[PDB]
């Protein structure tokens, strides 16, 4: 399953702004996939666990008002996948 809520996100200046973050669980763990802003220039978003743990971005996906999909970086194809099936349906 697919679990959505919000995280914070900076872009390389260090601008932070709200964006919707997408989750699966994997063996008991919450794993961060992606996330969705109107922002195009993010670069890492922070995942709040043991504190917060900052993690890169991938080049985001364009969907066009318009938002932009981020994966977290070497997050697995399945993993992504689950998230793709999730947001074809929002």
């Amino acid at each position: 399953n697919v679990f959505t809520a919000q995280n914070t996100a900076q872009d390389f200046n260090g601008n932070e702004s709200t964006v919707k973050s997408f989750y699966v669980t994997r063996t008991g763990k919450k794993i961060l996939v992606a996330i969705t802003s109107t922002k195009d220039n993010l670069k890492t978003v922070t995942c709040l666990t043991t504190g917060k743990t900052v993690l890169n971005l991938d080049p985001p996906m364009r969907f066009a008002s318009v938002v932009y999909l981020y994966f977290i970086q070497n997050i697995s194809s399945l993993n992504r996948g689950m998230v793709i099936g999730h947001i074809s349906e929002t």
